[PDB]
């Protein structure tokens, strides 16, 4: 609400700085992500404080991982498309920059499927599936801290019946030829996980494969590379779909490819 923020802060800021105040922000649970121009640095705390008041949030992080500008408690529960996502906003990446994809996941699975989430996080991609798809889900998350939330989110959504969780590196995962669908929501050279994926996959399984490719190499990549690694195993793969996502600089998109693999 500009007027109120303006009314309060104009009382302490040069009108010149006033004009520069944040016009937008991101909100996650009761935590605010707030972007700030350089020339406002001296006043950052007071600014975050009044925005906290009028926007009704407990804590403010700098949007620009994140600097604490006001408050202390960065844990919160964020509700999206009917799903409760508990997280620690400061320590765990989560962005409505990717809400479309989480919505999509709500519309892909059939209740029979076994799905394996190789980079579960707090359940970003898997929860939508366990709730709307009604399919079974095994979810793997390496970080013990992240893992706590993943677990908690399973209860918060009343799916503990059809969704399990392991705090381990996906590489050490025992299952093989068990997955009808695989989630690979990771972006740091995800291609190094293709082999384990192919191992976990059943013949014909669908894989949601995320990664970050320079647009220079598009649309050859990232598929070519996926294709060739798969060849190393005598398996074949068909590209069903390629969506672009949080395309981000410099010069590299974040894409997701929907692929089917054939174990011959
Ligand atoms: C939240 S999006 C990416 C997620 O995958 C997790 N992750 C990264 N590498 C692995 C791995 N090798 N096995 C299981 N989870 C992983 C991260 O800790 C994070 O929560």
């Amino acid at each position: 609400i500009k007027p109120r923020i303006r009314e309060i802060l104009s009382k302490e800021l040069p009108e010149e700085l006033v004009k520069l105040l944040p016009k937008r922000w991101v909100r996650i649970g009761d935590v605010l992500l707030l972007p700030l121009r350089p020339e406002l640095e001296p006043y950052k705390h007071r600014i975050a404080e009044v925005y906290a008041e009028v926007l009704g949030v407990k804590t403010v992080l700098r949007k620009g991982d994140y600097e604490l500008l006001y408050g202390s408690d960065t844990v919160t529960v964020h509700v999206e498309n009917g799903i409760k996502y508990k997280l620690d906003v400061a320590k765990i990446m989560f962005s409505p920059a990717n809400v479309k994809e989480r919505v999509r996941m709500a519309k892909v699975a059939k209740p029979d499927e076994l799905v394996v989430d190789m980079f579960a996080g707090i359940g970003h991609l898997s929860l939508p599936i366990a709730v709307y798809g009604k399919a079974k889900v095994i979810a793997i998350e390496k970080d013990p801290y992240t893992f706590k939330f993943l677990v908690e989110n399973i209860h918060l959504n009343k799916v503990e019946d059809r969704m399990s969780a392991y705090n381990m590196d996906n590489r050490d995962f025992p299952g093989e030829n068990i997955a009808d669908r695989i989630l690979m929501g990771y972006v740091v050279r995800t291609h190094e996980f293709i082999p384990k994926a192919l191992s976990i996959a059943k013949d014909g399984a669908i894989i949601h494969y995320h990664n970050t490719v320079p647009e220079k190499l598009m649309p050859r990549e990232p598929f070519e590379t996926f294709k060739r690694i798969t060849k190393e195993y005598g398996y074949d793969v068909e590209k069903l779909n390629e969506l672009k996502i949080k395309r981000y600089a410099p010069g590299v998109w974040h894409v997701v490819l929907d692929l089917r693999v054939f174990k011959s």
